[PDB]
């Protein structure tokens, strides 16, 4: 090969100045342009590969699903994570931890209820709390941040929060500010050159601050569980966890220690919440530009579902129209848009190139996101993208925002059970509208995460 083609980088400031002022995402597909869909970037000092393009992705995640199951750092969140918990562990300890997660997540949680069933609770809290606005408007961010973080508080602490509980939006408040301030330009500087700046004040100091103080609280709910067990009845994750570490007390090789559980629990909310909420706010801000996609919906729900009964996660299947808009709402949302770092494990051959082990490597998830090849339409919203011929889903190569291989979402099934059940819920019980005029609506957006504009809602009361 050996390596990639790519811009000829600097000493020190490796390709800074072959990237475009936009950002990472915009470097990369610049970078795309000349140097085609497998390339290296110097990000300071450091190589890394980019794949762009549903084949390349593939060919790597799937095909050589092993060499490319290596995570790679996030600078501004590893002086908090170090290689530790479920998304930045490798090796060992990745597999003890995943396996585990799996495991757990299925099986235990609030009051024995399954996850399904937690879901559709926090739906009717929230469909609740938005007949009491009465149609006035809203921001709904606040509230998505609350169902999708109520979601993970029940597997892992066994509870769910009031929504207007002040520690909880305390608490919550700080931790989501974590998530602009990661995707921010500073940051993505930051990942360029933390060797420098992690001397001087940044973002990186607050993001460290607010994700501290989160441990914090882990922390103190660890005690608790711990004081209050009962190892016959493990309400939640931490019971479980809590009980592993037991049960491997005798084996000092064990991942199954504490820094492993606080971080563990930790990348359960870093990963479950932020994506999951901009995802349903990003689909909201798409209803009110398409009403009749929104009306189409609703006329499935009626179908299907009615106007009494809760919507269950059975009804999915019997509503591909519904699920097709949920496909198009993530396919053009492109909420992760490069990809969460990846690593090879061994030196690895690839199209003719030797990629070192531990070269990070970048799935650039946007570019199969918006594959021409397999979405007719890639920068309008078209839900068609997901229907055949007889109005049934269809499935695509390029429809991965999740990701694949080894290391694909964690959380996807729980992610869609949100998804489903929260679009279908509040659609079923309320209509929607905003002061802004569709054909006004601009859906313009972002780093690691895309963020779409602020909005205002009305949710008028059906019936
Ligand atoms: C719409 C919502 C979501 C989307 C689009 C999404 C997407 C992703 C993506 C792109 C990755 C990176 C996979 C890779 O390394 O290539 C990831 C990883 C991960 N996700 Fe999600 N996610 C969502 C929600 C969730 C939820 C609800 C959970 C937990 C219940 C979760 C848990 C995780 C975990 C633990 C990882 C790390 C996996 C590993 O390193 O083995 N995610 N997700
Ligand atoms: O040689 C110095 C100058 O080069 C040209 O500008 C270049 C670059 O030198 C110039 O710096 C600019 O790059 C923008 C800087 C990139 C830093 C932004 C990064 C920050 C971190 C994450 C996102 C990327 O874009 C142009 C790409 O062609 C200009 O045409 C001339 O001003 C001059 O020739
Ligand atoms: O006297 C103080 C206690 O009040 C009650 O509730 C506690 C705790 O038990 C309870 O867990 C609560 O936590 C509120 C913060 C929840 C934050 C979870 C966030 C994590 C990150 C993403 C957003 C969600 O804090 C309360 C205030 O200290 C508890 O019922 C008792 O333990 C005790 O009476």
């Amino acid at each position: 090969g050996k390596l990639p083609p790519g811009p000829s980088p600097l000493p020190v400031l490796g390709n800074l100045l072959q990237m475009d002022r936009k950002g990472l995402l915009r470097s990369f597909l610049r970078l795309r342009e000349k140097y085609g869909d497998v390339f290296t970037v110097y990000l300071g000092s450091r190589p890394v590969v980019v794949l762009c393009g549903t084949d390349a992705i593939r060919e790597a995640l799937v095909d050589q699903a092993e060499a490319f199951s290596g995570r790679g750092k996030i600078a501004v969140v590893d002086p908090i994570f170090q290689g530790y918990g479920v998304i930045f562990a490798n090796g060992e300890r990745w597999r003890a931890l995943r396996r585990f997660s799996l495991a757990t997540m299925r099986d235990f949680g609030m009051g024995k209820r399954s996850v399904e069933e937690r879901i559709q609770e926090e739906a009717r809290c929230l469909v609740e709390e938005l007949r009491k606005s009465k149609g006035a408007l809203l921001d709904n961010t606040l509230l998505f941040h609350s169902i999708t973080s109520n979601i993970i508080c029940s597997i892992v602490f066994g509870k769910r929060f009031d929504y207007k509980d002040p520690v909880f939006l305390r608490l919550l408040d700080l931790f989501f500010q974590s998530f602009s301030l990661i995707s921010s330009f500073s940051s993505q500087v930051f990942e360029l050159f933390s060797g420098f700046l992690k001397y001087f004040p940044g973002t990186h100091r607050q993001i460290y601050r607010n994700l501290q103080e989160i441990n914090t609280f882990i922390g103190q709910s660890v005690e608790k569980h711990r004081a209050t067990l009962d190892p016959s009845n493990p309400r939640d994750f931490i019971d479980v966890y809590l009980l592993r570490m037991e049960k491997d007390k005798s084996d000092p090789s064990s991942e199954f220690h504490h820094q492993n559980l606080i971080l563990t629990v930790l990348s359960l909310f870093f990963a479950g919440t932020e994506t999951t909420s901009t995802t349903l706010r990003y689909g909201f801000l798409l209803m009110l530009k398409y009403p009749h996609v929104t009306e189409r919906v609703q006329k499935e729900i009626e179908q299907v579902i009615g106007s009494h009964r809760p919507p269950a996660l059975d009804d999915r299947a019997k509503m591909p129209y519904t699920d097709a808009v949920i496909h198009e709402i993530q396919r053009l949302g492109d909420l992760i848009p490069f990809g969460v770092p990846h690593t090879v494990t061994k030196d690895t051959q690839f199209r003719g190139y030797v990629i070192p082990k531990n070269t990070e490597v970048f799935p650039v998830l946007s570019s199969a996101l918006h594959d021409p090849r397999y979405f007719e339409t890639p920068n309008t919203f078209n839900p068609g993208h997901f229907l055949d011929a007889n109005g049934a889903l269809k499935r695509n190569e390029g429809f991965m925002p999740f990701s694949l291989g080894k290391r694909i979402c964690l959380g996807e099934g729980i992610a869609r059970t949100e998804l489903f059940l929260f679009f279908t819920t509040i659609l079923q019980n309320f209509s929607i509208a905003s002061p802004v005029p569709p054909e006004d609506i601009d859906l313009t957006p972002s780093g690691v995460g895309n963020v779409p504009p602020s909005y205002q809602i009305r949710f008028l009361a059906r019936h």
